[PDB]
């Protein structure tokens, strides 16, 4: 059931741009296909001004239309956190044995969501109280993959990040 598409979970607006776009052009580069959640659908605008459009919302995405979820932060992330939507579709993601993954802020859905508990991590610096409540152990690293989870600490490990996802998800059939 590989399908060698990546859901990126990000807000609409003041997600992280370097996360999001670095991380999509290895996607790309790989053979992912990557399409945007989030809560409308439209134009979504980034911290720094990037653009790109929203595929699907939160409540239209099928896990069997992907092999990956991909969280990404930005100060607009945090309006996210506590929300229902994007923690169901990180437990979703899980449950369905498909790679969950975050980079920066978003890491913080995903401990919110409790499925970081007693699981190897790395986040964002600033995001360290939150991720420790979720019970996370935070690794001194910019990349933490431990098995179907993959976290990185935000922007300036995008590259980093996306090529761990994309050796997780090659060596699936
Ligand atoms: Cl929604
Ligand atoms: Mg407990
Ligand atoms: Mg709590
Ligand atoms: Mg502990």
């Amino acid at each position: 059931g590989k399908t060698n598409n990546i859901l990126y979970v990000m807000s609409g607006q003041n997600f992280q741009d370097e996360e999001y776009f670095e991380s999509k052009k290895i996607f790309e580069s790989a053979g992912y296909k990557t399409k945007v959640s989030s809560t409308f659908i439209g134009t979504a605008q980034g911290k720094l001004g990037g653009m790109t459009n929203i595929d699907l919302l939160f409540s239209e995405v099928d896990a069997v239309e992907f092999d990956a979820v991909v969280f990404v932060g930005g100060i607009g992330c945090i309006t996210l956190w506590d929300d229902w939507r994007t923690q169901g579709l990180a437990k979703l993601f899980l449950d369905n044995q498909k790679i969950v993954a975050g980079i920066g802020s978003g890491v913080v859905i995903m401990a919110n969501a409790k499925i970081l508990e007693e699981i190897n991590v790395t986040c964002l610096s600033a995001d360290e109280s939150h991720v420790r409540h979720g019970n996370a152990n935070i690794m001194s690293e910019n990349v933490v993959v431990s098995g179907n989870i993959v976290t990185a600490n935000g922007p300036t490990s995008s590259k980093d990040f996306a090529n761990a996802v994309v050796g997780v998800l090659n060596s699936l059939s």
